[PDB]
């Protein structure tokens, strides 16, 4: 079965994420990982300005998603939602939805966040438009700051640092976890 | 694999869809279907002065769901939540939480409602508990008055006559979509 | 102007919460506050042997709701939903609705969880409900740090932890901002009502 | 009080509404009203290829949300949130959080959809946004008939039906509900703002 995390970050934090849940799926004997990253929409001087830590992952297009038996998707905490750069990518699988293409696939849901608040939401409103595409989703429930909405970071905004060793691990279950439900499905 | 559909109704309208989940499941040759209602939290002398439909169907308790490979659960759209008979019947499934009983299992959601709208949040926040447990949450998509979260039925209250030929096709769909998934995963 | 808490808690900690907002609403001159508690659905046998808490704040019908300007609902974390108590009680206010007696009036919510998981959803679901009846909708956001009576979470309204084993009771900092939110409710409610 | 009606549209659906909503709002004596769009985020050859729809509305910048008492905000639904360019645009509006400078103002939301599937996440997946900027949240409910300048859907705020092609445009019944809306959002913001 195959997998792609795939992942939207700004000053790293999904990032960092973004590598534990693959090492947690890869260690799945029947499941091949993919990471990629959605484009940055800034203009890179908009992002520099802002602090953005330079992203080099392979960058995904909208239809390659369906290639995949299972995506899981890692998105920063903005407002309570996906941010833009999700959200403009997601808006280009319209030619997916179309055709079936991500129907009954698995879905889950990673996020990072400050310490205001706001992870929940953001994960339950990047589940609804992946319910669009019928995709089935996958909480990660009393495996675990914590969800069991899916893995989240507190990044305490600002003098920031980094992912704790125990929301690594949680992220790493994450992966393996929907990397399991993937080879059972598909093989 | 085992198929719970799980339901509670106050006039009818679901007791009819959830017949229609089950016809659906029932077409899966590796799944076993059994249909059943949370209790009914209104004194019989409360439900029969608003003139409720009394159901009949075997009374789940809370602990049984643990037995089933996937659980279908029906509610009518209560002011975009679960019903409170639904909601006190999931209060009572703690003991499970603690457990992981339902983790891993498929989970599947359908509604009905006035003309008011509100399905599409009874059905996402029939979701959230779901994810609490771990469930893995199954959205119909693009099969299809109509959302991709659940099946639905607009019973255009008072008056209020019954499911379209329509929408009791896409709850059976649901069923034999959920049913399909269970007997994949589960044999 | 009329403010109701108005709650449900089966081992306090949202009692306690309730009692600071109502602190909080309470210091606005020109708000009349007022406590109810929905009832309880459990037998009392089973709620005792449960080890719920008694409480004396006065049982509230769904009818009376209808009586005030303003209204702050609090209720548990269920699994990321209100509670059953709350939900059945809710269930209870379709007379209101049909005559719009709630259309207009602010209403504001607060929770309680053991460790944290689903707060969000409660109290935005809670949200969904109040929408229904087409009342304002008043979060707290994140205010300005000179109005919380300690120097210093969500939101989408004031939040208190009781620990894995309900064990904990709510800090300074949490009931401060459950004071705030009761002040600032009831002060858009006298700026609207008088 | 001034009310600032601001939007998104590719296809026009939002557009015609966003205009709506203006025309009751501007029935409120003492409200000053503005329409405004966020910027286009697709290449222009892209938009032109994809039949979007040119717009005389001036273009908003984050900034400048500051300057009013109400906002009303209009989005497609797109898969159950607001567009990419709402959402783009509102994640630009850090530093207007950071200074509370949209805190307690009023908010309220209007959509569109094709088929009608996902409109009420979209309309309150986009209040959370607003409940972080501490905004107060309006939703519709269901006004008595008689606010409506139409004789007679959801509650949490206006939509219309754009159909599967996207040929269909708003009637006068979905338009008499978002000029209601507009009307009635405008009529707090004077309330509470002269
Ligand atoms: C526009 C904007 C909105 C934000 N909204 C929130 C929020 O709602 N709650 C929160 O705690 N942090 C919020 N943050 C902080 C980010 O979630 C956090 O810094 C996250 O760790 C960044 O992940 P990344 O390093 O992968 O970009 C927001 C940041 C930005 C830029
Ligand atoms: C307390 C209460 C709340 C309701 N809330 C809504 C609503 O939010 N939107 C809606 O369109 N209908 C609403 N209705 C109508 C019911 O969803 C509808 O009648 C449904 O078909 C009943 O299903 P049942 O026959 O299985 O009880 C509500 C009804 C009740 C009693
Ligand atoms: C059925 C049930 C479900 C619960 N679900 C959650 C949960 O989703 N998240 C959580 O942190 N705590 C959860 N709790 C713990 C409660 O939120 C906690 O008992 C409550 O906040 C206490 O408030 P009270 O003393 O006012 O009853 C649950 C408790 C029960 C009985
Ligand atoms: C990426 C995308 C996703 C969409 N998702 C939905 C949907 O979830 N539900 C729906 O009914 N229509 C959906 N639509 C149709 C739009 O909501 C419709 O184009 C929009 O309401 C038109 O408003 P506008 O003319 O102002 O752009 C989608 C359209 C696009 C381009």
């Amino acid at each position: 079965a195959k997998v792609l995390v795939l992942y939207y970050s700004m000053y790293g934090h999904i990032e960092t994420m973004a590598r534990a849940v693959a090492e947690g799926a890869s260690k799945v004997d029947g499941a091949e990982v993919v990471v990629k990253r959605v484009p940055e929409t800034m203009p890179p001087q908009l992002f520099e300005k802002a602090g953005g830590k330079t992203q080099t992952a392979p960058v995904a297009t909208p239809q390659e998603l369906a290639d995949y038996d299972a995506i899981i998707f890692g998105t920063p905490t903005r407002f309570g939602n996906m941010s833009g750069q999700m959200r403009t990518f997601l808006d280009q699988t319209g030619g997916l939805w179309a055709s079936g293409a991500l129907y009954g696939k698995l879905a889950s849901v990673f996020s990072s966040t400050g310490t205001g608040g706001g992870q929940e939401q953001t994960i339950t409103s990047t589940w609804t438009t992946l319910a669009h595409h019928g995709m089935v989703i996958v909480p990660i429930g009393y495996a675990a700051g914590g969800t069991p909405y899916g893995a989240t970071t507190i990044a305490g905004g600002d003098g920031s640092r980094q992912p704790s060793q125990e929301e690594l691990s949680i992220a790493r279950y994450q992966g393996e976890y929907v990397a399991g439900l993937a080879v059972k499905l598909n093989g």
